[PDB]
């Protein structure tokens, strides 16, 4: 099988890049096409790592707009040998196609080089660069701490989603699971609020520390236009624009104050996105 292998986290335009040579190689070399998507990069399980930029889940069913969708579970092919790793996942494949410095099997031993002497054919693919930067993740989640919201589209190819269900002063709290996400800089968003039955509304929504652990992050957004519990519903947000820094107010007044001058603001906005008709 002609077989993508990498994390894919965000499955940002430098993925797409691989995906996309992986059906053209399918295609001339008249094979099958399979994505093997690793669940979680080693960078994940150390201290520093700023959180992945969407679930796996999120991942697989992106991914599976290209191809058939395999995760590669961590936590069964670190231990691995590089022979191990061929030999029960790669049997029968005779090409592969990864990014550069592809590593694999114990201690990353494991190299495009080892695969060529087993025979397989190795595509290694060039990072896609954009604006004298290579497209990567970590690339895209450092973007999401520094609130560059809107410079993220020319690096994943759209804009940056927060995603989760409601709950578990009306506004909706998001859930985004229990897996380690990166999270937005601490502030107040524009969002382009996707809910359940296909309906698309704007929200103001506010990124704070709510420490209750600790760099807990809540997502709650005031959805502009609609109202209606959401409460148990999965929510998808487009963030569009960073709008301004979180505050620490003195009491129920000048906050309310600050949200309505937020939705004020997002109004104009708005406004100004049709008006470019
Ligand atoms: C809905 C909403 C809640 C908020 N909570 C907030 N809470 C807070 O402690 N500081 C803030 O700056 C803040 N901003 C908000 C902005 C919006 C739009
Ligand atoms: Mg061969």
């Amino acid at each position: 099988m002609v077989v993508s292998i990498g994390v894919f986290d965000g499955v940002h335009i430098g993925h797409q890049k691989v995906l996309r040579t992986m059906k053209e190689i399918a295609f001339f070399r008249k094979d099958d096409s399979l994505i093997y998507t690793i669940s979680y990069p080693p960078e994940y399980f150390l201290p520093d790592f700023p959180g992945l930029l969407m679930t796996v889940e999120s991942r697989v069913e992106m991914l599976s707009r290209y191809a058939r969708t395999v995760v590669l579970d961590f936590f069964r092919i670190k231990d691995l040998t590089p022979e191990g790793f061929v030999e029960r996942y790669l049997s029968g494949v005779s090409a592969v196609v990864v990014g550069r410095d592809f590593r694999f099997g114990k201690n990353a031993s494991g190299n495009a080089s080892f695969l060529r002497k087993k025979g397989v054919e190795v595509y290694e693919i060039e990072d896609v660069v954009v604006q004298g930067k290579r497209v990567s993740s970590s690339l895209i989640r450092n973007l999401v701490q520094e609130g560059r919201v809107e410079e993220i589209p020319a690096y994943l190819g759209r804009y940056f989603e927060i995603e989760g269900i409601v709950h578990k002063f009306p506004t909706a709290n998001i859930d985004r699971g229990n897996e380690k996400l990166v999270d937005l800089k601490r502030g107040v968003y524009l969002v382009r609020v996707h809910l359940p039955d296909g309906k698309k509304k704007f929200g103001v929504m506010n990124v704070g520390f709510r420490p209750t652990d600790a760099r807990n992050v809540k997502y709650e957004v005031y959805i502009l236009d609609f109202e209606g519990d959401l409460y148990g519903q999965r929510l998808k947000l487009e963030v569009l624009k960073f709008m301004r820094d979180e505050k620490k107010f003195d009491s129920i007044e000048e906050l309310k104050a600050a949200i309505d001058q937020d939705v004020k603001s997002a109004r104009n906005m708005i406004d100004d996105i049709i008006n470019s008709k």
